[PDB]
């Protein structure tokens, strides 16, 4: 529906070369922007769908780097104050994250930076 | 020339689906054939570049995990005896890789056996 799918590999060869160019542009966006991809993928998660309240419960679901970093970076990322979130709520699930409305200017705002350094990026490595 | 070319993502929920759908390849690969992603680079570089004789300079220049890991990548595969390989003394020619025939055999056996985990792959990620 939104945004272009991902093309499959079928061999040894797509598969390195799909992982090389991941991993320079993963390096870049930490080295600059100096931020883990973990906190990458929950600030991209929360741009894709857009709401005021998020259930980390659900958070973690959606990804795929086990609780320990993903709560890890929810942490980091609430001091940067990209989103409110508090921790001890009891009972029911776990934990749960409250984005302002306006630490929205925050956060698309980082993505939309990120967003130009793949561009350029692109037009660089290209190898 | 060969080998269909890795596609461009341009922005970040691209990205972060091509980041998931590479390291569930890796991890797999790595699961089962228990085998680094270096030893797998190595590996699939010299499939790629069918040789007799291998300059373990080249081969780290062409790839992107840094001396450390590739030398210790191709110290293992060696013992594993999928290449030869000969240190030295001094002479600086820091290691020369070969693969004789036979050699050759196994480890393209091996990069066909992943081939087809790949496939298996593709028809279960699908995220
Ligand atoms: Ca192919
Ligand atoms: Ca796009």
């Amino acid at each position: 529906g939104s945004h272009m799918a991902i093309t499959k590999i079928n061999d040894c060869f797509e598969l390195l070369s799909m992982v090389t160019y991941a991993d320079k542009l993963k390096s870049l966006i930490k080295k600059e922007f100096s931020i883990s991809f973990e906190e990458f993928a929950v600030l991209t998660y929360i741009s894709e769908n857009k709401e005021k309240e998020y259930y980390l419960k659900d958070i973690i679901n959606h990804l795929n780097y086990k609780q320990p970093q993903v709560v890890k970076a929810v942490k980091i990322l609430s001091q940067e104050d990209y989103f409110d979130k508090k921790r001890n709520e009891h009972d029911e699930r776990t934990v749960l994250i409250l984005v302002n409305a306006q630490q929205r200017k925050k956060i698309e705002s980082l993505l939309s930076r990120v967003n130009k350094r793949i561009t350029e990026a692109n037009n660089e490595i290209e190898l």
